[PDB]
């Protein structure tokens, strides 16, 4: 049917963090980015509906905010909030974008944010040009907010927030299709040494 538009989540994967070894100049530094994760895509965080339609995605991160930190995704510098993941010791910085490679990354900095189009954030009325697919491309670091165990250090898959469908058929807006916004739980590896 023509708004059979169903969602899809987009997830990042805690496995993919490089070996975090800390040496005697970083050590004790507080807040420090400690790697990235592979940088993920969706083309189909809602698709499905028969009839195409101009949209775009809100996005609103869930997770406790603590404080800033200045970053430049290596996937100028921005700042971005760094949010809690509830293991003690670590937290996240997000980034998201446009599905399409020319759409720029957009810095979680805010309560909630349009990823794309970016337009939308001084234009009510900015939608995507109309398709039968909305999608995003996802891009997390991890930040030593304090201290951390050394060896494993288990981390629970969270949400990290979630993407909203709008539209300017109203009959698809209405809905409100929601997304989630994923972190793939793992283990990262952490050497700390003075
Ligand atoms: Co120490
Ligand atoms: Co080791």
């Amino acid at each position: 049917g023509a708004n059979d538009y169903v969602p899809s989540p987009i997830t990042i994967n805690t496995s993919t963090l490089p070996v975090v070894v800390i040496g005697p100049a970083d050590a004790h530094t507080y807040p420090r980015v400690i790697g990235e994760l592979t940088g993920t895509s969706n083309q189909y965080i809602f698709n499905g509906g028969s009839l195409i339609a101009l949209m775009r995605g809100k996005f609103t991160p869930t997770l406790p905010k603590i404080g800033k930190i200045t970053y430049n995704f290596r996937q100028q510098s921005s700042d971005f909030d760094i949010f809690d993941t509830g293991v003690p010791g670590l937290g996240i910085i997000i980034g998201m974008a446009g599905y399409w490679p020319a759409t720029p990354l957009v810095p979680i900095n805010s309560s909630s944010i349009y990823i794309d189009p970016v337009a939308a954030n001084t234009n009510p009325n900015a939608y995507n040009g109309a398709t039968g697919s909305f999608g995003a491309r996802l891009y997390v670091a991890f930040v030593a907010t304090g201290r951390l165990p050394n060896g494993y250090v288990t981390i629970p898959t969270k949400q990290l927030g979630h993407i909203l469908l709008e539209s300017n058929r109203a009959s698809l807006n209405n809905k409100r299709l929601t997304a989630p916004v994923m972190l793939n739980g793992g283990r990262a590896h952490h050497h700390h040494h003075h």
